[PDB]
């Protein structure tokens, strides 16, 4: 529990905090183009419930297009049974190894949910990350009294727990508005 051990935890933390807000993000229909979108989808396959990936493949040839290709001709199957299943309100095709579905522009009722979504995300991650600072600087002020620093030393650790703290929210934004801008494409 020192200054550098101090360092290290809060930017630790913010660091988990904005991979919760990746998280969050990637779990949004973007211009949909994304093929990280069909990754996450439990695929039921003998009886299990495994990952898509771990049983196909999609890339994303043109911004429109989602290609699936599965070495399983039986999977690919299911994972057609599966793409839909959602709000994703997709319609993949049949068709050699791998399964074709178009991306269709999504409806300004759907892209306010998204956009909208978003923002809350953001908000949401700058709102922890922000906590964070606080939480750090709360133990920067015990820490300071009981190892009696000075005031150079003390103030010097709250602008390097300043400076921890506007990298992660400058990152945050920036994954935010790049989905932002997916979205309003």
């Amino acid at each position: 529990m020192t200054l550098k051990e101090l360092y290290a935890e809060t930017r630790s933390h913010m660091q988990k905090s904005l991979e919760v807000l990746e998280h969050n993000l990637a779990g949004l229909r973007t211009g949909r183009a994304n093929p990280a979108l069909l990754l996450h989808l439990k695929v039921e396959y003998y009886g299990a419930h495994v990952p898509l990936n771990q049983i196909a493949t999609v890339t994303a040839p043109d911004p429109r297009t989602l290609v699936v290709q599965s070495w399983d001709q039986n999977a690919l199957k299911a994972i057609e049974k599966a793409i839909r299943d959602s709000d994703l309100g997709l319609n993949p095709s049949n068709k050699g190894d791998a399964l074709y579905i178009n991306i269709p522009p999504l409806t300004e009722e759907r892209r306010k949910d998204l956009v909208r979504a978003v923002r809350q995300y953001a908000e949401e991650g700058r709102v922890a990350i922000r906590n964070i600072r606080r939480e750090a600087l709360d133990k920067l002020k015990k820490l300071a009294k009981e190892l009696h620093l000075s005031e150079d030393e003390t103030k010097r650790a709250e602008a390097e727990i300043q400076k921890i703290t506007d990298e992660f929210i400058a990152k945050a934004d920036q994954l935010a508005e790049k989905k932002e801008q997916e979205i309003l494409g």
